[PDB]
């Protein structure tokens, strides 16, 4: 089997991407944030504290003839950005782009943090990291991909995120029309439960490539590119007037700037992030200070190849017995 679904930016900045997901019988379609940095499929629901729901579409398990309470199971997750959610668990039928999994754990939120409430466009998350990170207790549950894998034509999914435009998540096949040149594959460590890999270096604008190993994670659920302070300083030094602002929470730059590109290495291959992908717009409405899309990972504890990086590529998440990651230009 295969599946193919369009993923759409939630706003004009590509702050996140939402993908429609069918849950239950009859189908209830919710728009979920596909997140290769976490491993829980959780949704706003009829169980979510009413004051914490503000415009989201909810899953109502009592209206699904295939929903079953997973007795005694609870979940609770905290994300890198400080947001969180928790609740109980149902199993139900879940379909993405025509690919169906029966008996998928659907984690129903009883509580969500303010950032989730405040984002009316995201109805929940669909985790695509390794199932070892799943938070369900006392019996850990499998991700949608893990459940689908054996049925897929090939044990892979691909992320093809757009810049200020829709893109695609495919399951079970590689669309050879969706990228240019070849896909370069690189090793993955699953030791921390992430799609963790090592970039071979970087360049800023038309500058020379610096060969240096940068360990980080391919994370579709993180907006920005978080890299070591040395790398990030070298980038912003090429933008007149750019500075790190403790009050704002990272590098800012004059909105009048033309940003240089940023290149990262994948083996001997190179992925070029155009400068415009690094612009996240005014820090507040009407400001002439703009927020940068490349930020320091110092004090995160891990480098994160988030959407800013991934949307410059066609990315293969290869879930073979020994997982690997592939990147192509597009």
């Amino acid at each position: 089997s295969t599946g193919s679904a369009t993923t759409t930016p939630i706003d004009s900045l590509d702050d996140a991407y939402i993908t429609p997901v069918q849950i239950g019988t009859p189908a209830q379609t919710l728009n979920l944030d596909f997140d290769t940095g976490s491993s829980d499929l959780w949704v706003f629901s009829s169980e979510t504290t009413a004051s914490e729901v503000d415009g989201q579409t909810i899953y109502t398990p009592s209206k699904s003839t295939t929903a079953k309470l997973l007795s005694g199971a609870t979940w609770s997750i905290s994300y890198g950005d400080g947001s969180s959610s928790s609740g109980d668990v149902y199993t139900d039928t879940v379909s993405v782009g025509g690919l169906t999994v029966t008996g998928q754990a659907v984690e129903s939120a009883k509580k969500v943090s303010s950032s989730f409430t405040e984002d009316s466009t995201i109805d929940g998350l669909l985790g695509l990291a390794f199932s070892t990170l799943n938070t369900v207790s006392p019996t850990q549950q499998k991700t949608f991909f893990d459940n689908a894998k054996a049925s897929l034509d090939s044990p892979v999914f691909t992320a093809d995120l757009g810049y200020h435009a829709p893109g695609t998540y495919n399951f079970g096949f590689i669309d050879t029309t969706a990228y240019t040149g070849s896909i370069t594959y690189t090793a993955v460590s699953t030791k921390q439960g992430f799609w963790e890999w090592t970039s071979t270096g970087y360049a800023v604008g038309s500058g020379t490539f610096k060969s240096t190993s940068i360990d980080g994670i391919a994370d579709t659920g993180t907006t920005l590119l978080y890299l070591p302070a040395t790398v990030v300083s070298a980038y912003w030094a090429q933008v007149s007037g750019a500075k790190s602002s403790s009050s704002v929470g990272g590098y800012v730059f004059p909105c009048s700037a033309t940003l240089p590109s940023f290149t990262f290495g994948v083996g001997s291959a190179r992925i070029v992030i155009p400068g415009d992908y690094i612009d996240f717009g005014p820090i507040s409405t009407g400001s002439s200070s703009c927020f940068g899309g490349i930020q320091s990972s110092a004090g995160i504890g891990i480098n994160i190849f988030g959407d800013v990086a991934l949307k410059a590529a066609f990315v293969v998440f290869n879930g073979a017995t020994t997982p690997t990651l592939g990147f192509a230009s597009k």
